[PDB]
């Protein structure tokens, strides 16, 4: 599909544009109602919803209709708020406050309103979340701390710490494993990987670029590295372990949202 680069900080963004593999173009599509830094991207049953970033309003993109429509407010603001879909809802995990939070919510797009979850062991902004086998994992955060969320049993566990201390990390998962993008410790272009078999991290190669406020989002088997600090944009190979620019965006975005669709 595309990558969709929604907001982040030039002023803050309303704007959002789509990149398209095939031709290495990317494209404008419809701005938000709210500028957005720092803001949470997911998908969702076709549509894109971007989670906080203030500058606690949610909104949701269709792109059929190419337009954004609002929906229910999160219980909190949250500013530097990592997102993920798991089991059909949307999760709220931590950020910043406007005091850095520990608290959780998820979205029901059935009953459109926000609920609750377990709160998170440690406060966490520039967190990065991603779900894998199950899980919502947070990465870093204000750490190298890790810890896993089960909604069955509604608890946040603890997992391996990275070797480098991260706010600000991208993260996606790719073929079993999370990859943690950069961040601020100075800004990295560092990556590690995580495989939950073993419950380690291991050395990726780093970028071509220091980023953070980086989105990182993952399409045909590629993880791309959005933003982040210009307005370059890298793709990983895995079969390479290798970094190289595509084109970047139209515009400067740091704490980008990222998603795919």
């Amino acid at each position: 599909g595309r990558i969709y680069a929604v907001g982040g900080y030039d002023t803050h963004l309303n704007s959002v544009e789509a990149y398209d593999p095939e031709t290495d173009t990317w494209s404008p599509v419809a701005p938000m109602n709210t500028r957005r830094s720092g803001v949470g991207v997911a998908v969702l049953d076709g549509h894109i919803y971007a989670v906080g970033g203030s500058h606690n309003s949610v909104e949701r993109y269709e792109p059929e209709r190419d337009e954004w429509h609002l929906v229910a407010p999160m219980l909190t603001r949250r500013i530097g708020v990592g997102v993920a879909v798991l089991n059909g809802r949307i999760y709220a995990v931590g950020g910043y406050d406007g005091t850095h939070l520990n608290s959780v919510e998820a979205y029901d797009p059935e009953t459109d309103t926000w609920s609750p979850v377990a709160p998170m062991n440690t406060r966490r902004s520039g967190v990065g979340v991603a779900v894998l086998d199950g899980h919502i994992y947070a990465v870093g955060g204000s750490h190298n701390s890790v810890e896993r969320y089960e909604p069955e049993r509604d608890e946040w566990h603890l997992v391996a710490p990275m070797l480098t201390r991260r706010i600000g990390v991208g993260v996606a998962v790719l073929n079993g494993r999370i990859y943690a993008v950069g961040g601020y410790d100075t800004h990295l272009n560092s990556v590690e990987a995580y495989d939950p078999e073993t419950d380690t991290w291991s050395p990726v190669a780093p970028m071509n670029t220091r980023r953070s406020g980086v989105g990182v989002a993952v399409l045909d088997g590629h993880i791309y590295a959005v933003g982040g600090s210009h307005n370059s944009v890298e793709r990983y190979e895995p079969e390479r372990d290798e970094w190289h620019l595509v084109a970047p965006m139209l515009t400067r975005r740091i704490g980008v949202g990222v998603a795919v669709l």
